[PDB]
Protein backbone atom coordinates (compact mmCIF):
# COMPACT_ATOMS: atom_id res chain seq x y z
CA UNK A 1 0.00 0.00 0.00
CA UNK A 2 0.75 3.31 -0.16
CA UNK A 3 0.05 6.19 2.59
CA UNK A 4 0.82 10.36 1.99
CA UNK A 5 1.32 12.77 3.98
CA UNK A 6 1.85 16.75 4.14
CA UNK A 7 5.06 18.64 5.82
CA UNK A 8 2.98 21.79 7.12
CA UNK A 9 5.85 22.89 8.51
CA UNK A 10 8.25 23.24 4.96
CA UNK A 11 4.83 23.74 2.81
CA UNK A 12 5.40 27.23 0.99
CA UNK A 13 1.43 27.04 -0.38
CA UNK A 14 2.08 27.15 -4.12
CA UNK A 15 -0.77 25.57 -5.06
CA UNK A 16 0.16 22.78 -7.30
CA UNK A 17 -0.58 19.34 -5.36
CA UNK A 18 -4.53 20.30 -5.64
CA UNK A 19 -4.21 20.58 -9.40
CA UNK A 20 -1.95 17.61 -9.92
CA UNK A 21 -4.22 15.16 -7.17
CA UNK A 22 -7.50 17.15 -6.14
CA UNK A 23 -8.61 13.38 -4.39
CA UNK A 24 -5.77 13.57 -2.19
CA UNK A 25 -4.68 17.35 -1.22
CA UNK A 26 -6.42 20.75 -0.28
CA UNK A 27 -5.26 23.82 1.56
CA UNK A 28 -6.44 25.27 4.42
CA UNK A 29 -7.43 29.23 4.84
CA UNK A 30 -3.56 29.95 4.95
CA UNK A 31 -2.89 27.92 1.43
CA UNK A 32 -0.82 24.99 3.44
CA UNK A 33 -1.49 21.50 2.15
CA UNK A 34 -3.22 18.62 3.46
CA UNK A 35 -4.31 15.22 2.70
CA UNK A 36 -8.20 14.80 2.67
CA UNK A 37 -7.90 11.48 2.82
CA UNK A 38 -7.32 11.42 6.54
CA UNK A 39 -6.96 14.84 7.71
CA UNK A 40 -3.38 15.05 7.58
CA UNK A 41 -2.38 12.23 9.55
CA UNK A 42 -0.99 9.48 6.70
CA UNK A 43 -3.51 6.42 7.74
CA UNK A 44 -5.53 5.83 4.86
CA UNK A 45 -4.07 3.94 2.23
CA UNK A 46 -4.10 5.49 -0.88
CA UNK A 47 -6.65 4.11 -3.64
CA UNK A 48 -5.03 2.10 -6.03
CA UNK A 49 -6.90 4.05 -9.18
CA UNK A 50 -5.39 7.52 -7.17
CA UNK A 51 -1.41 6.61 -7.26
CA UNK A 52 -0.34 7.56 -10.41
CA UNK A 53 -1.91 11.39 -9.16
CA UNK A 54 -0.45 11.12 -6.06
CA UNK A 55 3.07 10.35 -7.75
CA UNK A 56 2.69 13.51 -10.04
CA UNK A 57 1.62 15.32 -6.59
CA UNK A 58 4.53 14.17 -4.89
CA UNK A 59 7.77 14.15 -7.95
CA UNK A 60 6.25 18.07 -8.32
CA UNK A 61 6.33 19.44 -4.90
CA UNK A 62 9.02 22.24 -4.76
CA UNK A 63 9.82 21.75 -1.36
CA UNK A 64 9.56 17.95 -0.86
CA UNK A 65 6.66 18.86 1.87
CA UNK A 66 4.57 15.60 0.16
CA UNK A 67 5.72 12.29 1.88
CA UNK A 68 5.09 9.09 0.94
CA UNK A 69 5.51 5.35 2.12
CA UNK A 70 4.42 1.95 2.30
CA UNK A 71 3.42 2.12 5.87
CA UNK A 72 1.41 4.86 7.48
CA UNK A 73 2.99 7.69 9.06
CA UNK A 74 0.62 7.90 12.08
CA UNK A 75 0.71 11.99 12.81
CA UNK A 76 4.26 12.42 12.00
CA UNK A 77 5.17 13.80 8.14
CA UNK A 78 8.64 13.00 9.53
CA UNK A 79 8.60 9.38 10.61
CA UNK A 80 11.02 8.02 8.11
CA UNK A 81 13.43 10.48 8.33
S1 LIG B 1 2.90 21.20 -3.89
FE1 LIG B 1 4.11 21.12 -1.94
S2 LIG B 1 4.61 23.30 -1.41
FE2 LIG B 1 2.96 23.34 -3.01
S3 LIG B 1 1.04 23.49 -1.79
FE3 LIG B 1 1.40 21.24 -2.19
S4 LIG B 1 2.59 20.50 -0.36
FE4 LIG B 1 2.66 22.78 -0.35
Amino acid sequence: PKYTIVDKETCIACGACGAAAPDIYDYDEDGIAYVTLDDNQGIVEVPDILIDDMMDAFEGCPTDSIKVADEPFDGDPNKFE
